[PDB]
């Protein structure tokens, strides 16, 4: 990884108000890359735009806006795309609010969880896939543990994020026969420092915290240097434990 | 602990996308072991000529209801008034799917909604309306899904995610369910290439592999629902067997279950 990568870079980053997606922001930002970030709370996405052009950001840029909405997601990327000058790399970030609990009949949050932080992301993809093919580009799908095993009180959440892996995971294969350069990165996550989880996991969870601003980072390597995934977590078991190799081979076969 | 055909039998067992393929068999199979069955799917005459297949075989009740799993509403109510119609529900077999071909993903939200729409919401719903019932039959729930739904495929992109989807939900509220000691069970099925129509056509020049016999794929299905099973695994390959479990995943689930 060279930082000279994201120099002259054109970079969306949705749900970028607070937590992770903020701190890419403002590591996009320090590397001087081109940033247009997206959240609902406009008054929120003020201060980090300009946080952004302190820090070194060849330019900056907000649209507030709210990812249940398909055609707003699909607008959100044309202008985002026109304010910079095309795209180079689209970091998809946002989720539906959401917390533990147990899963009671509650299909109204399954089914926002699913628009939200897996069909807005469908959207978003599509929509912003011209101008991905002219810079040979990036599709950055930020996921966690709870999309790749099963966590109890985290049921849609963790639907929605196995979809996430199963659709992107798909495109993926597709691009490569069809000659499509786009790269596809997905980031799996654990527990990181951020106010929403360490609220939300409020002892909950005995699960060591990890550094938000690293993740971040992390997060921009990995989709950088084209990396079909980037495993992000504090424990050291899990780091080993949580990656299946045959699911590689077996892929393989099947090819 | 042994699978005997004795076991479904006092078992009302509702079974969805049964006009045809795999759930068609299912049917059959349950039927002939004396069940009380009520099988939904959109067609209606299809419906008629398995409802009336099903008791020649030695049923105990036979009906169908006719709707779109595309409709949340047909699906909360399909599952009450099914209910109603056998006293209660005792297993829960979801296996209906939206039509998918074959195809490269280019723009086709719509066929990915749908996709998550009747492929996995619908199950969530019918699980949701289908919960009172189960919990005091401690009832068996069971989701029929895919290789494809623990392992990227290219052609299935849609179809794909909405598999992978029903085991992250699944397996999380079996978890609650273990926890909760809510007595339901959850079997999660992954399927190879079997021989029905829809696949067999779909699939025609281009997955080359064998294609598992449906009628043999479908009692293996029911023996693990029955069996109270978390997964089972049919498809016509030793590797797949072999490398589809994911120890790993069992051991971090283990791990962080304390
Ligand atoms: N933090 C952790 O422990 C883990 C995080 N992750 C992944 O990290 C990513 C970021 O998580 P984290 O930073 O902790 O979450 P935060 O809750 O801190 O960040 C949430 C962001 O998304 C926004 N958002 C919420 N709803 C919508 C909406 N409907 N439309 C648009 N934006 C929305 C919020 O902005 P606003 O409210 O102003 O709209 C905010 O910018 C997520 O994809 C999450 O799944 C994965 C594993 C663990
Ligand atoms: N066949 C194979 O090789 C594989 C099958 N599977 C899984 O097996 C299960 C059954 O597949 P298979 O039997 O081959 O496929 P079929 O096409 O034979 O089965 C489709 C069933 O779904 C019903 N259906 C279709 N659309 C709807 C709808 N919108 N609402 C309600 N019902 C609908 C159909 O009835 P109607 O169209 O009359 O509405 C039919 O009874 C699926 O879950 C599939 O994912 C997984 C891997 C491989
Ligand atoms: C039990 C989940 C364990 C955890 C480490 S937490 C997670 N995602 C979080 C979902 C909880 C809602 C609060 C913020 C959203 C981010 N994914 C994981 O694997
Ligand atoms: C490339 C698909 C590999 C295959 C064995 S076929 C599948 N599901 C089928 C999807 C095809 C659409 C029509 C029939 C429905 C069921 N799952 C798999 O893993």
């Amino acid at each position: 990884f060279r930082p000279e990568m994201l120099q002259g870079k054109k970079v969306i980053v949705t749900g970028a108000s607070k937590g992770i997606g903020r701190e890419m922001a403002y590591h996009l930002a320090k590397m001087g890359a081109h940033v247009v970030v997206t959240a609902r709370s406009k008054e929120t996405l003020q201060k980090v735009v300009s946080h952004c052009l302190e820090l070194g950001a060849a330019s900056a840029h907000y649209i507030a806006g709210t990812m249940e909405d398909m055609t707003f997601a699909e607008q959100f990327v044309a202008q985002a795309g026109k304010l910079m000058g095309g795209l180079d790399m689209l970091i998809l970030n946002h989720i539906t609010n959401t917390s533990l609990n147990l899963f009671h009949d509650d299909i109204h949050h399954v089914r926002k969880s699913m628009e939200v932080n897996f069909l807005s992301y469908v959207v978003l993809t599509v929509a912003a896939l011209p101008m991905l093919k002219q810079s040979n580009g990036s599709i950055v799908v930020v996921s966690s543990l709870a999309g790749k095993v099963a966590y109890p009180m985290v049921a849609a959440y963790s639907a929605s994020k196995f979809a996430l892996d199963g659709f992107f995971s798909s495109i993926r294969k597709e691009y490569s026969v069809s000659r499509v350069n786009v790269s596809i990165t997905l980031c799996v996550l654990g527990l990181i420092d951020t106010e929403t989880a360490m609220k939300a996991v409020s002892g909950i969870v005995h699960m060591q915290a990890a550094p938000k601003e690293e993740c971040a980072l992390e997060i921009i390597k990995g989709g950088a240097l084209r990396q079909e995934e980037v495993y992000y977590d504090s424990s050291l078991w899990t780091t080993l434990l949580i990656r299946n190799p045959s699911r590689k081979i077996l892929e393989f076969l099947y090819s």
